[PDB]
């Protein structure tokens, strides 16, 4: 099969966020995040795109090939799962660590015996629902996509000792400093790659309710809007 990569230091595992649903923004070292978008980081269009995976069971990997496929039916993009060679995008379950991919063509990036993507939460008794919801967003992110969020009516009610330890974690390693600019002051304002905000958009950003002190974190959008299948059209054009 696949050569193993490097594994995630286990003290390196926030303890107690087991289950916490955090979506984290990723970059290759000592990139701009800024610089980070589908119209910079998109795949050649018409491309297939090798992807491993690693670990995880035949259960779980057989629901992460499910779900990622369904962007092809509006993109002129194709992933093709390999289990030879070093994959375009390599796909980890490390448990514990977050969910997060680099950004398109980033993941190009990043070092061959290294993940480009984890899923850090799905079992084998995963709902239809979350394993929709979280590998199709992910696999967005690995199309060039970024969050979609809306500015904030009231101020996020961010458990803030909860945020400095989880994002101290593997793979950000953030200083106090770093939340603050990083994920503080990121999604106190709209982020978007729309003309208009999309109410439904599978690459909604929710804030984890172990990260915050009251509000809903589960918002409705599993599956692709038609804001997401149109956009992804308009980059990835049948052309
Ligand atoms: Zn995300």
């Amino acid at each position: 099969g696949l050569k193993e990569l490097r594994a995630v230091p286990k003290a390196d595992i926030v303890s107690g966020f087991e289950g916490a649903k955090v979506c984290k923004d990723v970059y290759p070292k000592g990139t701009d995040p800024r610089g980070a978008v589908v119209r910079s980081t998109k795949w050649p269009n018409g491309s297939v795109i090798t992807v491993g995976l690693y670990g995880g069971t035949p259960y779980v990997r057989s629901k992460v090939k499910q779900y990622a496929q369904e962007w092809s039916n509006y993109a002129n993009i194709t992933f093709n799962f390999v289990e030879s060679g070093t994959p375009q995008i390599r796909v980890t379950f490390t448990q514990g660590a977050g969910s997060y991919s680099y950004l398109g063509t980033q993941a190009l990036s990043i070092p061959s015996n290294e993940e480009t993507m984890n899923f850090g939460w799905f079992d084998d008794s995963t709902s239809d629902t979350e394993f929709s919801r979280t590998v199709i967003h992910e696999f967005g992110h690995a199309l060039g996509m970024i969050h979609e969020h809306q500015h904030p009516l009231t101020n996020i009610p961010w458990d803030k000792n909860k945020v400095y330890a989880y994002y101290a974690g593997y793979p950000n390693y953030w200083s106090k400093k770093d939340v603050d600019n990083n994920l503080f002051a990121t999604y106190s304002t709209t982020q978007t790659q729309y003309s208009a905000y999309d109410t439904q958009s599978i690459m909604h950003y929710s804030i984890s309710s172990a990260l915050t002190t009251n509000g809903f974190s589960v918002g409705n959008n599993s599956v692709l809007s038609a804001t997401d299948k149109q956009f992804i059209a308009t980059v990835y054009p049948r052309n």
